[PDB]
Parts: C-alpha cells; structure tokens; sequence
C-alpha cells in the first residue's frame, strides 16, 4: 500500500512501480517534494542527519519517468542506462587484460584476473556497507547528505528509477582512480594489468547484475538473489550488502535471513516517535 513502510515479506512486483502521489507525500512526511528538483532541495534543507537517513531509505516512485535532480541543463548527467557500464568499461577490461597476456605467463595472468574478480566482491561488500550506508555515522551537514544521496541514497529513495541505478562513469572514475593507483603502485606492472582488468570486470558484472535484479524477471537460479537484494531495499538496509552474492554477508555476519527484523522508521510527519 504505502511504499515508505518496510514489509516482512515483499509485495507484488507491480506494487513496486506504483507512482507516488507527490503532494500527499510531501505533506505527509515533510521530506522532499518529488515535483521539484531534489538536489538543491537537499543542499538548502533544515534536516538533521537522523531524519535524512530515516527518510531517504523509505522508497518512493516517480512513475514511468525520472525525477529531476537539477531540473536544468545538467540533468542529462544524472541519467545513465544499464548498457552504459558495459560499453564504457569492457573495452578497458579487454585492453588491460590483452596487455598482460602478451607480456606475462598467460596462465598466471588468467589467475590474477580471477583474484581481481574476487577482490571486487569484497570491495562491493565494503563500499556498499561502509561508504554507501554511512548513514548514522553522517555529519550534520547538507553537503554530506547530498554526497550520500548521489552515491547511493537516491537509489534507495527511488529503487525503480531505471536511469539512476547503475553508476555514472563520471562518478565511477572518481572512486576507481584510487584503486587503479594502488594496484599499479603495489603489484608488478603486468600483474596490475591482469589484476585491474579482473577487478574492473567484476565491477561491470556487479552493476549489470544490480540493474537486472530490480528491472527483470531473471532465470530461476538468480531469482532468489533477487529476493535477497530486494529485501535490502524493502525490509532491512542494515543487512544484505552483497548483491552479486551474500558470501561476504555470511562471512561478516550481515546475512539477510528470513526472520531478520524490519528497519526502524524513526520519524513520522516530520517528528520523531518517543
Ligand atoms: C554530478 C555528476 C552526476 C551525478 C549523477 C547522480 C546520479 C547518482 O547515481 C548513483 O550512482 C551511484 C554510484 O556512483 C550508485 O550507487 C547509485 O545507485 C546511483 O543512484
Ligand atoms: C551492451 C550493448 C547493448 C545494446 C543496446 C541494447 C538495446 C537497448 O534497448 C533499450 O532498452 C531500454 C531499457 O531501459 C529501453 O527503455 C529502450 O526502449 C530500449 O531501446
Ligand atoms: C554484460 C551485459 C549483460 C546484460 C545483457 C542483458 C540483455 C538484456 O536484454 C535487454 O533487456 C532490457 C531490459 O532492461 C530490455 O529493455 C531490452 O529490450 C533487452 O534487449
Ligand atoms: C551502444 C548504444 C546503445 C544505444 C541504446 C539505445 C537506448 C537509447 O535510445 C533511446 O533512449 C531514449 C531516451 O529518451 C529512450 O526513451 C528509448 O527507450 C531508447 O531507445
Ligand atoms: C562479481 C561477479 C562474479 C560473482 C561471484 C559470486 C557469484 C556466485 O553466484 C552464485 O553462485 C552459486 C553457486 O553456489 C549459485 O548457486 C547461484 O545461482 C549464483 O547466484
Ligand atoms: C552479470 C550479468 C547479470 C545479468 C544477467 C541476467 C540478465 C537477465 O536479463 C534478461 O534478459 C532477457 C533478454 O532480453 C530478457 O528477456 C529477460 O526478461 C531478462 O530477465
Ligand atoms: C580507469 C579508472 C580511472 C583511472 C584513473 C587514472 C588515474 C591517473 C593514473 C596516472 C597518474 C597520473 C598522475
Ligand atoms: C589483485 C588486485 C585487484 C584490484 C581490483 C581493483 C578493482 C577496481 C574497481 C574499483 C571500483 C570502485 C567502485
Ligand atoms: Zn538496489
Ligand atoms: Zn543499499
């Protein structure tokens, strides 16, 4: 019924594309007006941190279109289709791996590629849990809330916005750059080519996976990974940080089991309970 309320069990697929009534939603929760560009609305807010984090993770839906972040001529940068990630980055994967395969034992290059993929899944778990869901640990700053929003908050705010799910290359480059330098500073040159190629390939698998978890009836073997990730959205976002798998969830005890609690809804009509 109301999308802002977490559920113990996921509802129907088509209840997740029900457009939010903008006026009602603003008046009811006193948060963001979906009808107006969201970013300045955050930059110039009187939110305190606990309210922002409580509210941004209670999902809404703009409808068939995409909510405005800027509303001006910068708006194209905020829209990135699923196919953008493979076309942008798979050529980089193939170039770095191809280099390694001409200057190094190919069998060890393949092996170092695979450990790149393995390290990616750990990064995937770590970024998601500790950077993306900084949440409670956030300052009392609007610039912090806007940064959070841009990195992951928006996606929790609007799960079914098909153009605000995968990472825009502009942001990806900023995050990837320190990893690229670190790998090429530690590892022997052509080991870095093979290793980085793998980590990068793992990233592409992640975001594509992440996309199709939201916007697709998947083949059966992935169908339960879909339930798992969607529960991270509509049940508990303190758990279920793995999205290509719950491997690292199990390892670090953040698995999202079938009697996991709901997440707290601290605020209502602008005010906190108790
Ligand atoms: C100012 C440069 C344009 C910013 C576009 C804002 C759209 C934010 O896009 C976000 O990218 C994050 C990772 O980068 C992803 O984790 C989120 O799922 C996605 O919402
Ligand atoms: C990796 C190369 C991919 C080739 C392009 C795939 C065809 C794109 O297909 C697009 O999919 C969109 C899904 O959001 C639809 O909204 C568009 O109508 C459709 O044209
Ligand atoms: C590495 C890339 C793996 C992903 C390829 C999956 C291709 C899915 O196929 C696409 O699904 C889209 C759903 O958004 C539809 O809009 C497109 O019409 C369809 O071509
Ligand atoms: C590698 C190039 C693949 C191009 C993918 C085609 C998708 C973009 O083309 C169009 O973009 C429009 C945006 O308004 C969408 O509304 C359409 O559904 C889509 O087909
Ligand atoms: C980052 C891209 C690679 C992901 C690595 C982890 C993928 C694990 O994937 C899982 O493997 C299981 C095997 O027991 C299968 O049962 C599941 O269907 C599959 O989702
Ligand atoms: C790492 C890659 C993860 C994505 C793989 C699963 C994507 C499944 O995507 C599938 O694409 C099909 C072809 O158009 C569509 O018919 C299906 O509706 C869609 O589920
Ligand atoms: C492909 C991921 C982004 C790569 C960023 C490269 C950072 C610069 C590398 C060379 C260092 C110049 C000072
Ligand atoms: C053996 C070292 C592997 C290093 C892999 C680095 C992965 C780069 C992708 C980083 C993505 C940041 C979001
Ligand atoms: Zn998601
Ligand atoms: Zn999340």
């Amino acid at each position: 019924f109301d999308s802002t309320t977490f559920v113990k069990e996921l509802p129907a697929e088509e209840k997740l594309s029900i457009a939010t009534d903008y006026s009602n939603d603003y008046k009811k929760h006193k948060f963001l007006d979906l009808n107006r560009p969201l970013l300045m609305q955050i930059l110039r807010s009187d939110f305190k941190k606990d309210f922002y984090v409580d509210q941004i993770h209670r999902p809404r839906h703009y409808g068939k279109g995409s909510a405005p972040l800027f509303g001006n001529f910068l708006e194209p940068l905020t829209k990135t289709a699923w196919w953008v990630v493979p076309v942008a980055w798979l050529p980089v994967v193939v170039y770095h791996m191809g280099v390694a395969l001409k200057n190094m034992n190919q069998l060890f290059a393949c092996f170092l590629f695979c450990v790149g993929v393995f390290v990616w899944t750990l990064i995937e778990y770590g970024l998601h849990r500790f950077l993306f869901h900084f949440d409670d640990w956030l300052p009392e700053s609007n610039i912090a809330f806007a940064t959070h929003f841009l990195l992951h908050g928006c996606h929790h705010y609007l799960p079914m916005d098909k153009y605000r799910l995968v990472m825009p290359p502009t942001l990806f480059v900023i995050l990837c750059a320190p990893f690229y330098k670190l790998v090429f500073a530690l590892l022997p040159l052509y080991w870095a080519y093979a290793g980085f190629a793998g980590g990068l390939f793992g990233y592409v698998c992640y975001d594509e996976c992440h996309f199709f978890l939201h916007h697709s009836k998947l083949p059966p073997f992935m169908r339960k990974l879909k339930k798992y990730h969607l529960e991270h959205h509509y049940k508990n976002y303190q758990l279920g940080f793995g999205v290509t798998s719950w491997f690292w969830d199990e390892v670090f005890g953040t698995y999202l089991g079938p009697d996991a609690p709901l997440s707290k809804m601290k605020y209502e009509s602008g005010l906190e309970v108790l």
